[PDB]
DNA sequence: CTCCAGGCAAC
RNA sequence: UUGCCUGGAG
RNA sequence: UUUG
């Protein structure tokens, strides 16, 4: 059945080379994903044999704290290299069980849709009239997470008792801090491969629930908003789901990040809209604060890397960025920052020629003017104020950049647009 | 379509 | 977990 | 370090 389809030979290795590809810090063993190829050969037929025999007892899962942009200690629950791979194999045959009756209205941890999906349904809802929306998220949603709620949700479809008892095991698997054991009544492990699965088994019934009521939603994992047409009706069923999800699923709700206010002032997945009768997507003020606060430090404070390689790294990082944040309809914006990321490029290029002499050599080179080299080069104003200096502007403006092998943020935002809605259309 | 090296994003 | 992007082998 |  099921498990024997989880145990064969072409599930594992698919399933091995993900654990392999993933590169993760390894688990309370201590055994990375480099060793685990040369580890599962030795130990396959005691740990298929024992997994097979139900007498399969998974390792307890480490204990990290990352900090999370919102400035929380996320608990992060990291498997053994083993049990990493067995939870990808249980995923792996898992999703073609659950995954087709989960709702067209979830969006997260789901194959073939991403936070695109997510944002132009959301639009959709402001652009039909439904101009009010319900963000909700939930307080430590992987934490709190119902083990006696959650595998009667897990059975009602899979049959082989086998796989339940193996889940069970997983979930009920303590935890390693200071060398003790912790038992998890609560939670399945941030960072375990199969607990994104669960979370959206768990919130398929909310989702059955809004759709039997007949709302206009779009979810992404915890992060679920309903759209609907006024403030009151919004007040009044932010309540009755806060209701519904507290007793039948049995969680608490994220307050400070649950919100009834109006969308183009909220954040969702990474984005925001305009306050037009045709809302426009736009980057949200996180989204722009991010990306400053990793483009000021590509940019040379002290840092000591070739310059072709800094805009090698500025770019790689900027072409990935506008990958995901392509879906925006606000292209000012964007070739404002990609000036501010030139203007910044350029202070840590000042600062290289420490040297007068090294500034008047360059600039003459660069082919400016020598009335307009010995100006500038003698300043006495601030490093940051000469950036935004007529003449630093002329040498090393747009043209040098460009030159000097920077990718063009707006032209590849462009690129990208064009080609894209060519084929969903 | 499968898989490798690397990258970006949402959680 | 999932989506996407560059490069590579089939 | 830092997982999924
Ligand atoms: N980097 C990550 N690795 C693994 N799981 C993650 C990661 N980021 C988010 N998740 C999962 C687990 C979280 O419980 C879930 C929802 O994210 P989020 O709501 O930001 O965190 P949270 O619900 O655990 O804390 P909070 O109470 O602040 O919402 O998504
Ligand atoms: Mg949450």
């Amino acid at each position: 059945a099921l498990l024997e389809r989880i145990l064969a030979r072409d599930n594992l290795i698919t399933a091995l080379k993900r654990v392999e590809a993933n590169q993760g810090a390894p688990g309370i063993d201590g055994v990375s994903t480099d060793q685990l190829r040369d580890y599962i050969r030795a130990h396959w037929s005691t740990i298929h044999a024992q997994l097979l025999a139900g007498t399969y007892r998974p390792a307890p899962v480490r204990r990290v704290e990352i900090p999370k942009p919102g400035g929380g200690t996320r608990q992060l629950g990291i498997p053994t290299v083993v049990d990493r791979l067995i939870q990808q194999a249980i995923l792996q045959e898992l999703t073609p069980i659950f995954d087709p009756d989960f709702s067209s209205s979830s969006f997260g941890f789901r194959p073939g849709r991403n936070a695109h999906d997510a944002v132009r349904q959301a639009q959709g809802y402001i652009q039909e009239g439904y101009r009010y929306v319900v963000d909700m998220d939930l307080e430590k949603f992987f934490d709190r997470v119902n083990h006696d709620i959650l595998m009667s949700r897990v059975a009602r479809k899979v049959k082989d008792k086998r796989v339940l008892k193996l889940i069970r095991a997983y979930l009920q698997a303590g935890v390693m801090i200071e060398g003790v054991k912790v038992q998890t009544e609560e939670g399945t492990p941030q960072g375990g491969p199969l607990s994104p699965l669960l979370a959206n088994i768990l919130l398929d019934d909310l989702d059955k629930e809004l759709e039997k009521r007949g709302l206009k939603f779009c979810r992404y994992a915890d992060d679920c908003n309903i759209y609907v047409k006024s403030l009151r009706a919004g007040q009044r069923v932010k309540q009755s789901i806060q209701r519904f999800l507290e007793k039948t699923l049995k969680l608490k709700v994220n307050e400070e990040k649950s919100a009834v206010d109006r969308p183009w002032k909220r954040a969702f997945l990474g984005f925001s809209f305009t306050p037009e009768r045709k809302a426009r997507i736009r980057l949200a003020p996180r989204s722009i604060q991010r990306l400053k606060q990793r483009i000021r430090q590509l940019t040379n404070p002290n840092w000591s890397i070739s310059m072709p390689e800094r805009i090698h790294r500025v770019n790689q990082y900027v072409m990935g960025w506008i990958g995901y944040f392509r879906l925006v309809e606000t292209p000012s914006v964007l070739q404002t920052i990609e000036g501010w990321i030139r203007r910044r490029l350029r202070l840590c290029q000042w600062l290289q020629w420490k040297r007068v002499r090294t500034r008047i050599r360059e600039l003459r080179a660069l082919g400016l003017k020598e009335t307009a080299v010995m100006e500038i080069a003698n300043t006495r104003k601030g490093a940051w104020r000469t950036t935004k200096t007529p003449q630093l502007h002329q040498a090393l403006g747009k043209t040098y950049w460009t030159a000097q092998g920077l990718k063009s943020l707006t032209q590849r935002y462009f690129e990208l647009r064009q080609g894209h809605h060519h084929h969903h259309h």
